[PDB]
């Protein structure tokens, strides 16, 4: 059976595609007033000198700190997300945030080199970029395998808004309160999704996708877990509060 789009399901969806393209740039033409990117010579991939300098967290962290700012609106106009309690907005948020970005960024991300291009080399960001930033491999790798099988979804702009807000709105993350609501929420959602795939997506793909997308949102959860673990030892350099910002220190603090 393929039911057809309710009115209701139709509009939810004309609201997430509205709400991603009020708050994603994709000139990225905000990031020349981040700090500036610097890349150290470090071929060797030295964990003590890439920790003595953090090069590129600077600008990572406001990259990442404009973008959870992006998140956080984009939210605000999920269908049902106001209805939440302020208290359970803000635990959905902390806990999806990096997760979020990760999804996001796979607008950016091309398979021509592996890598985020927002622009000139200066904004071309590679792995190497991210151990510079004092990631290590442990979570880069599962990280470029995420994003290449997420490319390879060839997902609509459709399928992208409702999986950024299905992965928002989840009733099993840590602290939330009226987890039946958030629920309610969600399902409205993955069945908006559900039928989408179903009635707009040609095959190969008709099915099956609905599950991969899924799966990707388990994948998430580890990427969550170990970039954690990363920050955890992040923030055991000194002085690496101050190439952060008080929001990014709030949500992985
Ligand atoms: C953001 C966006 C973009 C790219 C995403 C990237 C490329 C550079 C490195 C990133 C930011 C990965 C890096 C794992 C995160 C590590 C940094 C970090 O622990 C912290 N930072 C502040 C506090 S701790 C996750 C997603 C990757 C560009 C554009 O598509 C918008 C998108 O929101």
């Amino acid at each position: 059976l393929r039911p057809k789009l309710s009115e209701e399901q139709q509009r939810i969806i004309a609201i997430l595609l509205d709400a991603h393209h009020k708050t994603y740039d994709p000139t990225y033409s905000d990031f020349c007033q981040f700090r500036p990117p610097v890349r150290v010579n470090d071929g060797g991939g030295s964990v003590t000198l890439e920790l003595s300098q953090l090069s590129m967290l600077p600008h990572l962290a406001d990259l990442v700190s404009y973008s959870i700012q992006k998140v956080i609106g984009f939210a605000k106009m999920i269908p049902g997300f106001r209805d939440l309690t302020s208290e359970d907005q803000i635990v959905l948020l902390k806990s999806s945030a990096i997760e979020v970005i990760m999804l996001r960024s796979n607008e950016s991300f091309t398979m021509d080199d592996m890598s985020w291009t927002c622009g000139n080399q200066d904004y071309k960001y590679r792995v190497s970029d991210v151990t510079k930033a004092g990631h290590s491999l442990e979570l880069i790798e599962p990280l470029i395998k995420f994003q290449v099988g997420l490319k390879k979804l060839n997902l609509h702009e459709e399928e992208h808004v409702l999986l950024m807000a299905i992965c928002i709105v989840s009733p099993d993350r840590p602290g939330v309160q009226d987890a039946a609501l958030i629920e309610a929420i969600q399902d409205r959602l993955s069945n908006t999704l559900q039928t989408y795939i179903r009635c707009r997506h040609p095959p190969p793909g008709s099915h099956l996708l609905y599950a991969k997308m899924i799966q990707k949102l388990a994948d998430l959860r580890s990427l969550n877990e170990e970039h954690s673990k990363q920050y955890r030892c992040l923030s055991f350099q000194p002085e690496c509060s101050m190439k952060l910002t008080p929001l990014v220190l709030e949500v992985f603090g």
